[PDB]
């Protein structure tokens, strides 16, 4: 009865199948896979192992004090969930030597109806796995975690906020503060302009405190915009009050 | 008996703490738990609420779409997780506003003793509890994600690597390629250097590659660097291969 059609589905490969729970059964994104806007299914390496053990980690050629994830296991799950994805399912690998992840990335990967997460852990996998299995490489950040769960859940979190029926960052610039109940909070009152009930001040204040702050905290995102005339005005208002 | 010392203690505010069990019951960062190197306790503000429904969200003053994080179960979950840590923890605020998480800034906060990561939903937290009661505000990347939970324990995974007894970026280059069984892989084989166990040419390959790898595909990566005499030498001979 929820419309989705722009549902999205994406298949996952960990060894920790149960982490994506955080996802699946809580929020936004819980609803949405209570909803079928969305659909996490996960395949575990450990499943295709064949020994006694479950072994799913190998010693990597050349030596070193790390392991890979094993071949045979990690192929064989991914294999299966590309079956289950028919055609077109683009297959992601989350590793630090990725392309970075940002907003505009992840209106392109949203555009994908069918993904592939592969989750490494250990020392990641075989280099010959990503030229024969993956598609594209993504990182989070430039930063070393555990495992690829947390990255693979970061992306699907900021994917399915474009799923119609999910749910100023828009524009490119940092958000403006907000404020709520109390009208003073430890001696701090709400700007005036905030409950005035003029629309139109309130909006040119809103984006004039985006401005200000993403000059503040991020001016390189700046120069990666073409300010509109009004946004250049505001910018250059703030700036003003700012020296002033 | 597991030596500790360092151990890290992580207090966090969410209205779904249960998110968190996908750090504290599985992998590394699940047995950094159970060992007692690392502790994670959540605070819920709906523990916090009076009211019959536990009303945790309000209104923004001035209007809009959003709601912003209730003042008052909030503030109060912040403050009693305060009380529990005691003296020198340091209170993190996590959104798409804040310093930009990168493996130099995990290092830094990985020194403190003791966090409070307070974790955001809807459109965020009043300005004033951020001016009165926040003592940083980080970002895990430049996407949008439906609350701060996910930053929270992706921030908790990438300091808990830190904490000895838990456990190529190190140099602050990407990592090498890696192989393990079997020796052919698609018709695709192993670097024969890898299998010669002349551990000189291996390290050298494996630097040369990290090298000719953030090159390719992260040169802004290297202009942040002092390369060593080596890398300067073995980079140049990955540039004139290329070229070649
Ligand atoms: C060489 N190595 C340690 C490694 C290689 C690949 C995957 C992993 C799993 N860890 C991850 C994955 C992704 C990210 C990210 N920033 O997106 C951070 N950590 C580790
Ligand atoms: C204004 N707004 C929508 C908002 C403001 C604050 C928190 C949140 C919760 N979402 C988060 C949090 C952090 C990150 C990050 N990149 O670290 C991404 N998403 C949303």
């Amino acid at each position: 009865l929820v419309p989705r059609g722009s549902h999205m589905w994406i298949g996952v490969i960990s060894l920790f199948p149960e982490m994506f729970k955080a996802i699946t059964e809580f929020g936004v994104t819980g609803r949405a896979v209570k909803h079928n806007l969305l659909k996490v299914e996960c395949w575990n390496p450990r499943d295709f192992t064949f020994d006694k053990h479950k072994t799913v980690d190998d010693r990597p050629y050349g030596g070193g004090p790390g392991m890979l994830m094993m071949v045979q296991p990690l192929r064989d799950a991914i294999h299966t969930a590309k079956a289950a994805a028919g055609e077109g399912a683009k297959v992601i690998y989350l590793s630090p030597q990725g392309r970075k992840l940002d907003q505009g990335g992840v209106t392109e990967l949203a555009q994908n109806q069918k993904l592939i997460l592969v989750c490494g852990r250990y020392e990641g996998i075989d280099e010959r796995l990503i030229q024969t299995e993956i598609d594209e490489e993504w990182s989070i950040g430039d930063y070393v975690l555990t495992g690829g769960e947390l990255p693979a859940m970061t992306l699907i979190d900021a994917v399915a906020r474009f799923i119609p029926g999910v749910l100023s960052f828009a524009d490119g610039l940092l958000d403006c503060p907000h404020y709520t109940r109390p009208e003073v909070l430890e001696g701090l009152t709400v700007p005036p302009v905030l409950m005035s009930g003029h629309h139109e001040e309130i909006r040119k204040w809103r984006l004039k405190q985006s401005l200000q702050r993403t000059w503040l905290r991020r001016p390189e995102l700046l120069e990666g915009l073409a300010l509109t005339d009004e946004q250049r005005k505001l910018l250059k208002e703030a700036q003003a009050e700012h020296n002033s």
